[PDB]
């Protein structure tokens, strides 16, 4: 009895033209004694054939996986297009059907707020920067840290949460040395997400 | 075919004493021909026999739904006493076993900070105040938030995050209508945790 898992591409990858967007088959707990699969693809029900499928893998527990990796173009998830993989294989008496496309909802801006460490947090050798992204819809985002135009390392993002009112919201948390706060240095968190205009955008930090 | 799951109480049931720690004990897929089932609880290999077994419940899978509540000592589990279910069915051949404690670690007290809102957030009828936890081991938390003693509603939380370090944090995010906030009115997330001076702390905040 094998399942199929089918993930959508990583949301930067779907902004920025210059990445690579792949939505992936997965198919596990297939037969270890008839391993021949046979994937299908579908872009709104049209059949297409461009999908680079992955060698089968033997796993330890006496099953096999097999992936299935469809190049998409941005604009086509973007506009909504869906992807259906359809899993055939012997030891199974009909095929599996899995389909995905960007989240069915309005789109919604994000509102992105930088925000100081706390006047208490003076205290320690590390202060905290706070990036701050709500109202967004979908969920699919990004946020990274940079100063002088280098990326920073030393920041963690939470996974987004539901509002009350349908949007999502995060926060992302930047440690830095207190000198480098102290000394003026200027900090901002990017955001790419489909609702900004041309996906990013940038909201400055730095000690007034 | 039947498993077992084994819930720890809720944190702040773990620190008020005025409150009621339970430890679940829920076994599923249990046979629908053969129903009956024997639980056995165990304080640090010490079997105590205190705890209240619920009806069986039938399920809409031709299985059923067999939960044990064993009530537990504040202190116990502050201690790090472990707390061992084992479930007996006919139709299985041997007994399961899990386990349960408070997680294995240093505990850490977690640094509270209260943050403005953004100066561009002052552009719309809502704001956010923003109450970040962080330095916190092990996870088991809470944050509430409050103004004049009443507790407000309008709030969410994260879950804890890994941080870089090995300690966990986490953003309490109130939201409230601008006038309020231009009033002067104060507002103080709590935090219950049990690295925490009588497992409790609060921080304050208004518009300066
Ligand atoms: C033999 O050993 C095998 C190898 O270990 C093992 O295979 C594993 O099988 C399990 C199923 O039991 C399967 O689990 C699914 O995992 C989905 C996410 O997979 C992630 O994360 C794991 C680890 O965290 C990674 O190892 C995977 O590679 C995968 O990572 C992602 O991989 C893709 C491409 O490779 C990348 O693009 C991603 O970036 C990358 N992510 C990360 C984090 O790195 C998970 O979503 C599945 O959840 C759904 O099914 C569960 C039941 O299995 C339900 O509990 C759950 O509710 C989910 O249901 C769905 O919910 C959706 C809404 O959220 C709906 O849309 C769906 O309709 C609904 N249901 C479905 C589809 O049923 C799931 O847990 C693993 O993927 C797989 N391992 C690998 C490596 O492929 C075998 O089980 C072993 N067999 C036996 C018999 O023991
Ligand atoms: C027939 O229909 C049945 C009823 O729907 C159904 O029963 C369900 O069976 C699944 C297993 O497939 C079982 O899932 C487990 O759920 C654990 C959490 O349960 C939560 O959340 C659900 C919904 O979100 C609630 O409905 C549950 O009530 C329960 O809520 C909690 O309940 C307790 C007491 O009631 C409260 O105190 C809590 O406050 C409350 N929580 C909330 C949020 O309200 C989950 O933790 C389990 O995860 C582990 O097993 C998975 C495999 O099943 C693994 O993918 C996963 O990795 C986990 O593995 C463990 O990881 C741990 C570390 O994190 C290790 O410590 C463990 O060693 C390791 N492994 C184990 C134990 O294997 C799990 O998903 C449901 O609980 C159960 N439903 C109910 C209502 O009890 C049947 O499946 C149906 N049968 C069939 C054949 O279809």
């Amino acid at each position: 009895g094998p399942s199929v898992f089918l993930f959508p591409p990583k949301p930067k990858d779907t902004l920025m033209i210059s990445r690579t967007p792949e939505v992936t088959c997965v198919v596990v707990d297939v037969s270890h004694e008839d391993p021949e699969v046979q994937f299908n693809w579908y872009v709104d029900g049209v059949e297409v054939h461009n999908a680079k499928t992955k060698p089968r893998e033997e796993q330890f527990n006496s099953t096999f996986r097999v992936v299935s990796v469809l190049t998409v173009v941005h604009q086509d998830w973007l506009n909504g297009k869906e992807y259906k993989c359809k899993v055939s294989n012997k030891g199974l008496p009909a095929p599996i059907e899995k389909t995905i496309s960007k989240t069915k909802g309005q789109p919604r801006e994000p509102q992105v707020y930088t925000l100081p460490p706390s006047r208490e947090e003076m205290t320690k050798n590390q202060v905290s920067l706070t990036c701050l992204v709500k109202g967004f819809y979908p969920s699919d985002i990004a946020v990274e840290w940079e100063s002088n135009g280098q990326p920073e390392n030393n920041y963690k993002t939470t996974p987004p949460m539901l509002d009350s009112d349908g949007s999502f919201f995060l926060y992302s948390k930047l440690t830095v040395d207190k000198s480098r706060w102290q000394q003026g240095n200027v900090f901002s968190c990017s955001v790419m997400h489909e609702a900004l205009h041309n996906h990013y955008t940038q909201k400055s930090l730095s000690l007034s």
